[PDB]
């Protein structure tokens, strides 16, 4: 019964045609679902009841749209999503942490404007998780949404919003300064001709996919169910297309900001993701990811590639990863694996923005802390285990590859252990 | 000798990618498409777009099928329908450039058990008038496909049958329906209500993957660009699936809404003719033509063995075109079951092969009509110079290029085996 | 039938890795091809003999090399002769005769820098007395095989110069010593002595690898079974060398004092003919013939383009054989690059070709002796017939095989475009 | 170039054209072929063992201690020949040449003894002769038998049984030498803890012109098990005679290793030529070209494919070793082993990185040998009284050794293998290091 689940009779196909061929719409999903889900935040998504339904449907990441609506507004917005996160908090085993993005206005006419450098403060100074940057063109675009984020915002990842021709030509250099990338389909699809938008989407997902960077996905996904309570389908499509492609996130704007089905719309990306992961051809994909990525002697990079090679050969369910920001299971997710990667943290943002990697599922860490740091790294492997076994990541008899460092402090990931559950 | 700029046009630096990864990271929104659009348009006959003049402007815009939906209409109003597609085609008989050859599909009202005593009427309405193709609604198992080939009797025997599969016994039982099938349509709209909308995409992916390893068409179908019924142009989701179908390995695209009873019908075929070609593009044929070759089962088939030799000769040369003379369309359907970047220009007396073969991907048909020469060898080399004509006079061919010409050693169907590789003078 | 799949070990040619393609190699599983690597066998006094010549020929020799390095003009003028009297006694039945190439091995440049006197007066001796090809020893660059060219002089420009490899020098200047040479010959004798002993395998891979790239004849020479100098049976080293060989890629394998002064000159013929035959059907064709395809670069030339489409057809239906007319051999040079497992038979009508394309793989060539038809077609038909019957004799093809037969527009070198199933009745 | 851009950068040009690495990286086998370069000169530590086969030419202290510093891995006491008193002072000289480098522990090399029996004759099973030799074996402690004439699996079974209750650490290598012993391959693997390819015998059983199908088979059949598989008989047969061997015996070596031969072997030319360490020394040298010619880049894919899914954790930790190894190009996999079994599935995935094996098992520190790339290392200090104490300075040891040996270099990165608990079969930790 296990290897007629979750595609497995594609998975192991020999070919791409092959692999087509073997798609069961009667195999259903087992694994969680990895693809992030971004909501934009509106007059149909605020009250705190709304967001908690949204919380629970999926989604993972807030947007807050900075081109209309007041720094007042905005701020009751944010009190509103935290209000609906903090409600799940008193079961630390089954909390999920909710990333706040600032998507900003942009530069309009002009590089980055007066309204720009204010709304960057406004996030600095309400805790902001993630800039999405507006009409981003060149690396110094980048370099300029940095500095105004200041020296308290050091920690914010900075994802780059491609909308236009020069964006796409300058990919390359966005891309090298930049946390992760958004395919702006909406401006781009305006900017460039219409049936090209596929061409740049696919190339710059796999852009970011090699770099081991977040990649998002957005507008118009699910865009009839503003006023219907179904999507089309070249909506679906799109939704399964866009994980297919190796999208890390997926976004929601009029869906969730003004339309009348928030709700259903999130749990439609949700249902159409977990059903598009099953169906990723991990065989190839793999071994494309692995000789792509290159020889590295940082020992973070070289104990990633290990744990997730030893996790699809005993088809472990997890890789549980120990991390202070985010970095060593990014560097898990960057090879796509199968195995959920449950990254236990005690950095309450860490928490929030690892939501932009792929199959990242994060715990907050709020245990008593023990005298001994060995205890202390084991308490936290058996709380991921925990966390794991109730929300049905694991179970009893399953294998997991357990990834932590050899002292305190980022940057000394360097250990992989396989462990049988329970 | 090509020159530099050819090989920065239609995707080929990410054609020439060792992996499917690479492959992605060069598709280039600068690298424009040259190649003639090869994924057939299908676009539904209602009252946006019946009259002469509108059915004119849709055969420019490039819709290749007409589909007429007996779910609803007359016999009088279809075969109205029927005459004004025929007039409209016929208009450009008069220029070489232009002229081309449109199929016609009846879409059946669908089944209650057996066959339909309207579907029954319909079949024997639409081989009385001469139709190509049949899209056979609610297609379960094969004793369907054998019920709708009963009901095209004694005269439409050489009616090409397309089952719908629209719910989950059709997909169960898809390799029994293929099997007895000419081709498949995936019916997204009615497949989406009876199964999961989130497992759609499935289905569809499989089916593509299925048909195109068995060489038998595959059509994608429903509210792929449907905001256009209202809205002048799609959104950003509708274009990502017309060109995710053709990636899929979907030979024909279709509307139906957007054509039959929306405001923009021209747009719409235009959109999809614009989406399909940029998706041909960036096909990655260097391990989808390793897949069908490894995949297709060894061969003593001469028209087979041909077939792959040909495809295999105009990749290594990156010819402009394979020139293939067939009967009934078979020769040039092998051609097409290998996915070559070579367009496959058909040479047909027949106007029924002529029209039938626009389910195949990349068959560009010509009718011929001149009478026969006394001197076989001599007929079928005013046939290749024929289509050689045409394919300067279209803009697939030049003086210099080199084309394959696909033959055979006697007259009749079913003796194609020769290959040659002809310059261009 | 299933007896078919189990022969030539066609389990392990199916195989998905190569580690699969070792595991399902069989000891049981019998050659069925024709041997398609050429046997050179150095003339000596154990093999001067005109009756020991004839069961030397039957034994599988294709190559007789003359050492220059011993004996005067007078010795090898009668080494000549002989061959040619053993050759020529089989020409009675032309179905059956098999051609043998003349190959002169120079002495070489001793300690001087370039062209010694020697080898000056022996390659005119070679010219004047008609030898296919030139096995030029120690070269070391470009400018050594245009001495040997000029040395050849207005005359000999058919004749084929492979350059010997014996040095460090040689090896690093592989590239442009291919580029000017017909074939390389990698030889071992000296080159084990030039550079470390353990060192030689490597550019014994190397230099095959490239010539197989480039498409050109490499032969692999020395102490291939040098214990059957004395001993009936040669050692497991020597068998398991002789087939490594065949397996890097060698068109050609050599004996030298085996057949030029040993006590079993005929037994180590039979030996590399029995191992070359084994090794042959263990070839992994699934991974090879990717490779060669996907390293070959894109061609307009139509006979390049005939060949591959050929070659893949030839897999695609499991050809017994391709049988290609050719006048100078290289439509038969241009099929053997890719490796088909089809055997090539060369049909041609210059005796000097016929010799000389025993220098690539799997090419068995056919002298045809008949003046031209009146018509051209006739005349083409009349030597693809010829073809059949001499492969049927010979055992390469039976009634229901298929075979690719390859051949050109026009009459004259250079046309070769045209590529044809055909059932063997 | 971009996947090899960083790291060349950082280690060097001149780093990348040794040990065939530019055919290394290849993205196909006719490429890599192409990029072979006899200027591109071997780095790493020999891999595959050799076994020399030990007589009148090479039975001396004297000789025996110029053969183990040559490169000789695995002696072999041929008992078709002498009696057991000629044998038992064989292996007490083997054993005298040995611990004359014991006073070094971080230098000793460990050399294992293996018994090749006389065989079955015309009889259907274990002859009697047969029964007395092993018994005479485990008497005398030897660490492997090679088993003359395998036609089946109860013939192993009957050599296991003769072997006794106090054998039970012996390795039996199953010698393939007739058309039977090929045919029921699978069987005698199944049952063995490797596999001799026999080829004197195999080529006058079998015609000659097949040997190199059944070597090559029963290569790929042994590598896709993980069991170790030799390659005997006239490797270098000329060398009995003449100090250089003959073109064809260089390039037998050389294709054996490159088949996927753990060891080779030397018979007539140790045990009676005139030339017994310079017939070591070349197929030292030989080898060592050869196992940096292997194409690493498909091999480890292939290898990592055929390989069942596995629910072992010492074999999960093993393939994600080896990945670990070949991302950061690290000069060593050190690992503890008690029975030599986590550094075998370590061997089985091919890193081009050494396998440096610590353990205080003398016998399986000798037996490891039959594994390519496995470099084994005798730990003699008592346990500490902290376990994870005494697991920490069996590591130190192998860094230290490494670092003496040449292995291992300041800044190299190396790829540790540990398990959770005492006793074999509980590896399950992977750990990358920064040699300082
Ligand atoms: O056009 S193809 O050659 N696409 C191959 C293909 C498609 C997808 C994958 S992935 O899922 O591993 C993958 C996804 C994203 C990546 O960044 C990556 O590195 C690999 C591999 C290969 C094709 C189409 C239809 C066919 O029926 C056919 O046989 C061949
Ligand atoms: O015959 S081939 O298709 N390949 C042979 C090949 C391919 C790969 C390797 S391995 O070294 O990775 C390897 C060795 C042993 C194994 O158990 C294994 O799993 C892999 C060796 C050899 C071939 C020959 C010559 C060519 O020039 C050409 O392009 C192709
Ligand atoms: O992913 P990051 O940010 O590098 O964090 C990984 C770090 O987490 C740990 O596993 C545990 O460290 P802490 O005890 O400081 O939380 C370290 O050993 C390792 O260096
Ligand atoms: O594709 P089909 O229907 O088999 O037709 C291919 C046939 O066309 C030809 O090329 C020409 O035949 P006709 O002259 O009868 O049209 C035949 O030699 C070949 O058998
Ligand atoms: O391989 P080559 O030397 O180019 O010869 C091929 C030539 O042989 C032919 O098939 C027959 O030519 P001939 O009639 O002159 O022998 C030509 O059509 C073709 O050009
Ligand atoms: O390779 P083997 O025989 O399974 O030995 C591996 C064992 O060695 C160890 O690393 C150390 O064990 P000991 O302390 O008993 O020597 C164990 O944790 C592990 O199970
Ligand atoms: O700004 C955006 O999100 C867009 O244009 O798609
Ligand atoms: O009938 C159709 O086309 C459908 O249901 O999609
Ligand atoms: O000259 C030769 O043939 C050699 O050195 O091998
Ligand atoms: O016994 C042996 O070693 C042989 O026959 O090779
Ligand atoms: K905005
Ligand atoms: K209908
Ligand atoms: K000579
Ligand atoms: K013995
Ligand atoms: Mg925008
Ligand atoms: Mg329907
Ligand atoms: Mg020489
Ligand atoms: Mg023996």
């Amino acid at each position: 019964a296990f290897f007629q689940q979750q595609q497995l009779p594609a998975a192991m196909a020999d070919t791409f045609l092959e692999h087509l061929c073997l798609l069961d719409i009667d195999s259903e999903p087992v694994a969680a679902r990895s693809t992030s889900i971004i909501a934009t935040i509106g007059p149909a998504s605020r009250s705190v009841e709304r967001l908690k339904e949204m919380i629970k449907a999926g989604m993972n990441i807030a947007r807050l749209n900075f081109s209309h609506g007041s720094h007042e507004y905005h701020a009751e917005s944010i009190a509103n999503v935290r209000e609906a996160v903090e409600s799940f908090a008193g079961s630390p085993l089954s909390y999920r942490p909710v990333a706040i993005a600032l998507d900003t206005k942009g530069p309009g006419s002009g590089g980055l404007s007066e309204q720009d450098v204010r709304d960057l403060r406004f996030g600095v100074e309400h805790g902001v998780d993630i800039v999405f940057a507006s009409f981003v063109r060149k690396a110094s675009d980048v370099a300029a949404v940095r500095a105004a984020l200041g020296p308290e915002g050091h920690g914010i990842k900075i994802i780059s919003k491609i909308e236009n021709h020069e964006g796409v030509k300058r990919f390359d250099e966005i891309l090298e300064v930049s946390d992760g990338i958004m395919v702006a389909r909406g401006d781009l699809g305006i900017e460039i001709p219409a049936e090209k938008v596929f061409l740049a989407q696919k190339m710059m997902i796999g852009r970011c996919n090699l770099a081991g960077k977040p990649v998002v996905c957005a507008t118009q996904m699910l865009e009839s169910m503003i006023t219907k309570p179904r999507p089309t389908r070249a909506e679906t499509s799109d939704v399964a297309n866009a994980v297919l492609d190796g999208a890390d996130c997926i976004m929601l704007s009029g869906e969730t900001a003004k339309g009348n089905f928030p709700v259903e719309a999130v749990k439609m990306q949700h249902a159409i993701a977990r059903e598009a992961e099953a169906a990723v051809y991990h065989r190839q994909l793999f071994e494309e990811l692995r000789r792509a990525a290159p020889l590295s002697r940082d020992p973070t990079e070289v104990t990633a590639i290990g744990a997730v090679e030893a996790a699809f050969k005993c088809c472990a369910a997890a890789i549980i990863v120990l991390t202070t920001t985010g970095r060593s299971a990014q560097l898990l997710s960057r090879y796509r694996p199968r195995a959920a990667v449950i990254a236990v943290t005690r950095s309450a943002q860490a928490a929030r923005q690892v939501h932009l990697c792929r199959g990242v599922f994060p715990l907050l860490y709020r245990e008593p802390p023990e005298a001994i740091w060995a205890d202390d790294v084991d308490r936290r492997v058996q709380f991921g285990i925990e966390s794991g076994k109730l929300r049905g990541f694991l179970r009893v008899g399953d294998l997991v590859i357990v990834v932590t460092g050899w002292r305190p402090g980022s940057g000394y990931t360097n250990i992989m252990r396989v462990l049988s559950i329970s």
